[PDB]
């Protein structure tokens, strides 16, 4: 059982960081969404568009997948997105993250019916 | 078994204008630090000082705890938080908080050996 000290660290303490920082978003968003669970995962884009106009890529551009699926498909307009690095410092579990805010075409593999976004591929 | 679709949207979905905000920090921290787990934690306070510093109230001005426990300590100087507190709009499982930050005396009850925080009581 986590002990109450450590359970105070968790719940109160930011030695740390400041809530002005905007750099700081991806090491809180990696660690809310669950992506630094067993090991950090390496790179991960979050999209700061609407649920409605994701979904709407599997709708648009065919293009080749990076993996060499036949399922992907290309966004008509440039999406605002936030690209996630792990940083060369960032050693599990302490999980750090650089912040890139970008805004480029998204590609997602789509699946499903209806097909919906399954997979982010890349940004271009 | 989460489903793709699901797990597109926890792994790259954050819809809005300013994910990176200073307004989030809150948002990004309940989150990250397992406060929104199950329901959402009402308030939680967040302290901005060195651990050294949030330990050492164990040793100054003894104050009785709100809840009536006989272990707690006040800090003799200000420190600098972040409260959190639910919005009139949030409601499992999405929980949306109000991130403000104040300079205020902190109350914390302290146990264990070495004696250290265990329950965040209030601030002054
Ligand atoms: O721009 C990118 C590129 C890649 N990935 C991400 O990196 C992993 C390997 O490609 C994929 O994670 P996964 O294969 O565990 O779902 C994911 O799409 C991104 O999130 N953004
Ligand atoms: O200023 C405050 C006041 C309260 N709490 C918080 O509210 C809960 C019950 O009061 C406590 O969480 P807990 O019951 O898991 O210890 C916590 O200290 C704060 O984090 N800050």
């Amino acid at each position: 059982k986590e002990s109450a000290a450590a359970k105070f660290e968790r719940q109160h303490m930011d030695s740390g960081n400041s809530p002005s920082s905007s750099s700081n978003y991806c090491n809180l968003m990696m660690c809310c969404r669950k992506m630094t669970q067993g090991k950090c995962k390496p790179v991960n884009t979050f999209v700061h568009e609407s649920l409605a106009d994701v979904k709407a890529v599997c709708s648009q551009k065919k293009v080749t997948c990076k993996n060499g699926q036949t399922n992907c498909y290309q966004s008509k307009s440039t999406m605002r997105i936030t690209d996630c690095r792990e940083t060369g410092s960032s050693k599990y579990p302490n999980c750090a993250y650089k912040t890139t805010q970008v805004e480029k075409h998204i590609i997602v593999a789509c699946g499903g019916k209806p097909s919906v976004p399954v997979h982010f591929d890349a940004s271009v």
